[PDB]
């Protein structure tokens, strides 16, 4: 993802239009931001097993993109907590059990999957009723993951193209939005701007 | 993708396996060399489509992935038809009528939708059988076209992700395979070997 003049967000954005057929069940703001959560929680499950599967199948280099993208999945948990928290203080984040992981090229095909329905159905779904219903800080939040789901969809498919090219790069990540970037060409987050040395390497 | 010591085929590959749960009916590798050309003339049909719609939409540099990308499944028909023709000389390659192309946005989501099922299930699927009835040939070209389409899937959400962020590049297509490159570094096709000079630039 390439760093525009300006921080990307519905208003100066135009890859934010939802799918027609949608997948997503939308309810009220408070609704949605503990789907997102459930769904997050999801996310970083996935990813922790897809992971321990990759290292036990010998992609140390998948491994840690797919412990990246967990890493990246609990801090749009975190945005998304402590809005809910806010809205609703006992609020109590779900659990979610480890789903069945398979071969590391599907397991990496089952995320982009993931990311993809994320990027184009859920959030953007999640942002217009945000919008409808006035809440700035939910648009934020959810725009924020939404930018960040995409780039982990290039990441896992770049990762499949190269299943058997590793490199030794390591996969930088924004602990404001999650952003990942793969290797050390780039100055600053180009979801949030975010300067490379506060990034964590993975 | 990077370019191996040699190219990747299902003997040498790790990212060949087919989605446990598969969406594709799958018969004689006859049926399924003509399956897939009619799945190929269906992506032709809405790349050009997906085109003609960025383009008018001011998306110019989109517009030429989605005409490089059309180009590509052409050639994909071209060496299905090939083996289909030997057997059943009588044989036609059909032809399909346009679909529908909304937001460039959702366009590059369907597309790369469409490519993933492609290499991670149909043709996948496909391979298998064609190795199963040892037909080498045919897991030739199903391998060609599988390898395509992951790139494809990749330069559709890379396009997403920087779809203010436009540039120049050109992008350059593999007249073997259907490999795309973006920009200028690069040396030969990693799927086929072929040269770059011998590509065709959009
Ligand atoms: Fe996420
Ligand atoms: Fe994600
Ligand atoms: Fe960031
Ligand atoms: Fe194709
Ligand atoms: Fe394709
Ligand atoms: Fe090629």
């Amino acid at each position: 993802m390439k760093v525009r003049a300006q921080v990307p967000t519905v208003k100066n954005a135009t890859n934010f239009n939802m799918v027609a057929d949608s997948k997503t069940s939308v309810g009220s703001t408070l609704e949605n931001l503990k789907a997102a959560i459930a769904g997050e929680t999801g996310a970083h499950a996935k990813y922790t097993a897809f992971a321990k599967a990759a290292r036990e199948q010998g992609y140390e280099q998948i491994a840690r993109l797919f412990e990246a993208t967990a890493a990246a999945e609990l801090i749009h948990i975190g945005l998304e907590y402590a809005l809910v928290a806010e809205m609703e203080p006992g609020y109590e984040k779900p659990t979610v059990a480890a789903p069945s992981a398979y071969s590391c090229d599907l397991n990496l095909i089952s995320g982009a999957n993931g990311e993809i329905y994320e990027t184009s159905d859920m959030y953007p779904a999640f942002i217009r009723k945000a919008q409808e219903e006035g809440n700035s800080k939910a648009v934020h939040v959810f725009t924020r993951a939404k930018l960040a789901e995409s780039v982990h969809a290039e990441r896992y498919l770049a990762a499949y193209n190269d299943i058997d090219a590793p490199d030794d790069d390591k996969f930088h990540l924004c602990p404001i939005c999650g952003y990942i970037h793969k290797g050390e060409d780039f100055e600053k987050c180009p979801i949030c701007f975010r300067p490379k040395d506060t990034f964590t390497a993975y």
